[PDB]
């Protein structure tokens, strides 16, 4: 596993080149959905923890999760986007960590759903009237944080769209039933629930 | 020709992606890469402002359209030259979360052989300044959409960013600029010649 | 390698669209460099060899080597081109090979060398005159085939400019150094020699 | 705009060309680019050559520029599905944008014109027009002597309709071949049709 510890270390010299080959180097190696959980994904949670702990700052992780997010995005687009009523995907108000929507999206088209992504922060009146008009099948929302859930009152989920679909590291079965959304453990799930 | 605006946010606002894929691709060739941004990108972010601020379309929309023309610009960047050499840094104010200007700056500087590392939006300047000093970074880049996180700097805040700091964009002005410590730039295109 | 399969096959049967949308295909998965190494360059490859077998007519290469040509000066065009003094690519007279050339020049411009792509087939006092006349730096040939050089007299190449590269399947390490130019064995250590 | 383009290409001024090229397309539009600006500077400069006053270096890259921009014109017309139509050059010639042009008058008519490249063999253009049931083959002949060389009744059975066109065809030239001569490119879509 040289390409994680590779990839961060080029990525935090500014060397876009040598980034861009390590991502290639790895969608070699473990294809499209193996990058990701080999080396997108232990990378994005490292980044974090050099944070935590000091060792970078702010900017050194703009610069890999933007580069990053652009790679996923290359990934998505690559997925696909077939016909058929849609199914919308981003973050609940307040939550600005879209990648794991970004995520969701992906893996919903690698199974032929027309997964829309919106990008992230949606409120929720402006989330369903877009549902309703665009005849969607179901929103499905990532949630890092668990203080955008708790913000939001009872119900608050239950009519976006005719299923919704609630996940991520900030959400719970629990807090999934109080808003009125079905909660999904993973992404391998969400994508046989439909 | 002018269709093409109206026709891709059209497409967007219906959910049709692939059309939307499409219709971009043909303003790219017609207008060419730089072009396609003026003449298509622009207007078509402007009149989904404008509509959402006269209630004819919700916030859902815009986010919609905003990273569908996101997504097409990051891949015009993409395939741009990176140039070795010292890089130079491009993002937002903190409190800035207006990020395709910045985009765009990155992308006319690496379409004229200039490494600018496009960092994403909304950067705390202590976290920009370490991070330009340790890459050697020749220059940073602002872009300021709103005028309000400008404002709430301190005299002199983009002063000892880098060797030259630049700032540019709706939110920006000479007068703001001056007191921040940094150099106002109007356009685009000047600023690959100012390097 | 199935992507070149199915493109060589879409070129084939003179469906440009499907390989248009093939080619993009790559493109997103193995990036600008990448979809020139692992799948232009092996379909052209192919091409060559079923031709010399027999196994494909002339007007079938033509079909796919104007198609594949055309996608590279796509690629070749959204490249930066940075200002200052340029590098002059092209091909020996005698050789109408000219994708190398465009490889050559699509490289550097990646890197940030502001290489002009004259096209293939240029005679030596014509392009001595423009590289004098450009200020150029550097002039960089491509060969594909091997008697072009051949057919040059010693120290043919050394005064095209103040550095001159040879490189390709026709080009050798002895062939250069009779020729006075400066053998290049990889695109990617050609940025580097600037 | 003509005079501006071709002395940014002969200083190598790529951008100031592109910018230049661009700005006759929005004011001339895809057709009134070609005659207004592109086939001027292509004629112009073959003038200069002749008189001397530019290189063979500087036409290679003014007709290098001008062959990327036409191409690009080319995939924005689209290519619609249908019975193919074969377009490209007689065996010997070389200058290949007149067969462009025409590939690209017949796309703007919705006609699916296949862009060969130039120099095809007959019996090979002959196979693949029979292979892919192609309609018709359209031939463009810059130089008269390409022509000169074939016998008479040479590309009558190219494809169920075969048309000349160029520079180097005349209608008793066209007739001497089996061919059918169209002298404006205008004129193609709709004697195809008829
Ligand atoms: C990049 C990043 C940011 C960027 C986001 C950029 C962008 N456009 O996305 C920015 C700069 C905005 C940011 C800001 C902040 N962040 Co932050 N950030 C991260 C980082 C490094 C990675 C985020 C990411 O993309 N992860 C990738 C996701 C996909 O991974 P994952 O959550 O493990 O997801 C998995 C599953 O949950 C599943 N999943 C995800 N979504 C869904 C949805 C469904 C339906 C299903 C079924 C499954 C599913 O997919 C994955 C499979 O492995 C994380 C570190 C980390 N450990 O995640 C910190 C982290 C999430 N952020 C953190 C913090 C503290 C913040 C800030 C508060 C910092 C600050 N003080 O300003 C703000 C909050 C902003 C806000 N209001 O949301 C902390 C959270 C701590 C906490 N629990 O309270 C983390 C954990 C870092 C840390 N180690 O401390 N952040
Ligand atoms: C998409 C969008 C968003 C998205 C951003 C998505 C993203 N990740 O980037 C989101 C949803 C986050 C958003 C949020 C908000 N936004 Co908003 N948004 C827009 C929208 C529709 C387009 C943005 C865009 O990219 N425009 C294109 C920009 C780059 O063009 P331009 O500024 O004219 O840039 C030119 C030059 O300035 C130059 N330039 C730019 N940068 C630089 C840098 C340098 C160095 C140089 C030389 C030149 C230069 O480049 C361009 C050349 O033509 C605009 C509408 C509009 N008319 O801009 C509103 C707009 C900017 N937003 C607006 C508002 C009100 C908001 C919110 C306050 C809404 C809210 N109530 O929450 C928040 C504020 C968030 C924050 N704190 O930053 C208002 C701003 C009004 C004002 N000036 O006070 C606008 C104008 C909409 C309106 N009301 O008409 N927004
Ligand atoms: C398309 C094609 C043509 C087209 C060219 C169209 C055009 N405008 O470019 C046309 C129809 C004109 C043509 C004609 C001929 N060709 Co031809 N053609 C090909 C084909 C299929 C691909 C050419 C190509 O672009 N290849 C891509 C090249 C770039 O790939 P590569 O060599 O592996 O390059 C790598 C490195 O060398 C590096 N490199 C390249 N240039 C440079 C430069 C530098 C500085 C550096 C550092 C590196 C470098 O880049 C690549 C990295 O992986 C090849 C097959 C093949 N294997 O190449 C045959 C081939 C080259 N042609 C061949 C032949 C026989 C001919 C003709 C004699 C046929 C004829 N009887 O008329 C003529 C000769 C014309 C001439 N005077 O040059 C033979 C050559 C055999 C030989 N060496 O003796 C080949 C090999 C076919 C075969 N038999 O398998 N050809
Ligand atoms: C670029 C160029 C080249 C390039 C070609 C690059 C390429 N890949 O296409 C290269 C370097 C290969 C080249 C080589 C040569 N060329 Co040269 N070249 C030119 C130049 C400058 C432009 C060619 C061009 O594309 N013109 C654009 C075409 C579209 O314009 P047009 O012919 O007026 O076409 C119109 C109509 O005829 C119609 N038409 C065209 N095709 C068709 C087809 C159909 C079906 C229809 C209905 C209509 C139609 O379309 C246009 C509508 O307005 C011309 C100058 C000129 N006046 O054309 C010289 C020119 C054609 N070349 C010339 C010469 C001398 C040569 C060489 C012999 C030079 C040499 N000694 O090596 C070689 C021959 C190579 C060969 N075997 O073909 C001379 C021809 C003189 C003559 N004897 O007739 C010219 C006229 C220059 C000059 N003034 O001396 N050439
Ligand atoms: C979770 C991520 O949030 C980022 N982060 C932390 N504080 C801020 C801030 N003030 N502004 C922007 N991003 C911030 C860090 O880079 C961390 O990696
Ligand atoms: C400038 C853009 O900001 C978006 N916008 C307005 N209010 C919000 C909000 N609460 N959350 C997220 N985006 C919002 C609108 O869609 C507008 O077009
Ligand atoms: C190297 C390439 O040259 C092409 N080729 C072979 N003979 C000729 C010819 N007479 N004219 C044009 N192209 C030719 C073949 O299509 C082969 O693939
Ligand atoms: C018709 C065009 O042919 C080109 N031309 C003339 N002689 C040669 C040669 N030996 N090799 C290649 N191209 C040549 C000139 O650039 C002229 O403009």
């Amino acid at each position: 596993e040289d390409l994680g510890t590779g990839l961060l270390e080029a990525l935090l010299r500014g060397d876009l080149a040598g980034a861009e080959a390590l991502f290639r180097r790895g969608l070699r190696f473990w294809g499209p959905e193996g990058v990701l959980e080999h080396l997108l994904l232990p990378v994005l949670r490292e980044v974090g923890e050099a944070w935590h702990r000091g060792e970078i700052g702010v900017a050194e992780e703009h610069l890999a999760s933007t580069f990053l997010r652009a790679r996923l995005q290359e990934l998505l687009d690559l997925a696909g986007f077939p016909p058929g009523p849609p199914v919308l995907v981003t973050t609940p108000p307040g939550e600005r960590h879209e990648i794991g929507a970004m995520l969701a999206a992906y893996h919903l088209r690698r199974k032929g759903v027309p997964a829309l992504y919106l990008g992230p922060d949606t409120p929720l009146p402006d989330l369903r009237a877009l549902a309703r008009r665009l005849g969607a099948g179901a929103v499905v929302l990532s949630a890092v944080l668990s203080e955008p859930l708790r913000a939001l009152p009872d119900g608050a989920l239950k009519d976006l769209a005719p299923r919704v679909f609630l996940g991520g590291q900030g959400a719970g079965p629990e807090e999934a039933r109080r808003l009125g959304a079905e909660y999904m453990e993973d992404l391998k799930g969400l994508a046989e629930a439909l």
